[PDB]
């Protein structure tokens, strides 16, 4: 996140790490035990930790739980990043309690305008390189479809929003991608990709959420 704020220890509480060794993507936790990010996260042998801050300390509220099945959406397309969505299933249910939470799914689209959260361990530079230990965040409005389509010229679809600032400076980076975007305490976005960082008229593009629930809840109920 470029141009954030600390968010405070475990007051994201639905924010996972997707670590491999290392951390390498955010994600959300939708129940006890499932987990939804970006399909272009996709890789084998993910431990999914849960209430973390400094994702380099231990710091008294982690689980850190291995996945036991990864679910990439069936028309993921990474060449133009259409339905950059996948599931992450946890060989064991996660305690939840205030600093282990799920988040909703949506039960409507959010509309250009709305103010969201946006948050991770991603790079806080839009030149050159800082990663943060704990947590960032980011409060950032939804963009109208025809502000979103003037910046990436046939590259949106319908199952992506724009949001963010187009004077730049403020935005999701690098290590931010499977993470949430929340708006009205719902999971409306999935951190998904942009063209650098917080650049002018280059704003974040997210996946739009409330397109896939549907699938995700027919994929949870037999899986
Ligand atoms: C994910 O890691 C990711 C998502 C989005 C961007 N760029 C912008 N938000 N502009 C970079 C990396
Ligand atoms: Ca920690």
């Amino acid at each position: 996140i470029v141009g954030g704020y600390t968010c405070g220890a475990n007051t994201v509480p639905y924010q996972v790490s997707l670590n491999s060794g290392y951390h390498f993507c955010g994600g959300s936790l939708i129940n006890s035990q499932w987990v939804v990010s970006a399909a272009h996260c996709y890789k084998s042998g993910i431990q999914v930790r849960l209430g973390e801050d400094n994702i380099n300390v231990v710091e008294g509220n982690e689980q850190f739980i291995s996945a036991s099945k990864s679910i990439v959406h069936p028309s993921y397309n990474s060449n133009t990043l259409n339905n950059d969505i996948m599931l992450i299933k946890l060989k064991s249910a996660a305690s939840l309690n205030s600093r282990v939470a799920s988040i909703s799914l949506p039960t409507s689209c959010a509309s250009a305008g709305t103010q969201c959260l946006i948050s991770g361990w991603g790079n806080t530079k839009s030149s050159g390189t800082s990663y943060p230990d704990v947590l960032k965040c980011l409060k950032a409005p939804i963009l109208s479809d025809s502000s979103c389509k003037s910046a990436y010229p046939g590259q949106i679809t319908s199952n992506m929003f724009c949001a963010g600032y187009l004077e730049g400076g403020k935005d999701s980076c690098q290590g931010d991608s499977g993470g949430p975007v929340v708006c009205s305490g719902k999971l409306q976005g999935i951190v998904s990709w942009g063209s650098g960082c917080a650049q002018k008229n280059k704003p974040g593009v997210y996946t739009k959420v409330c397109n896939y629930v549907s699938w995700i809840k027919q994929t949870i109920a037999s899986n």
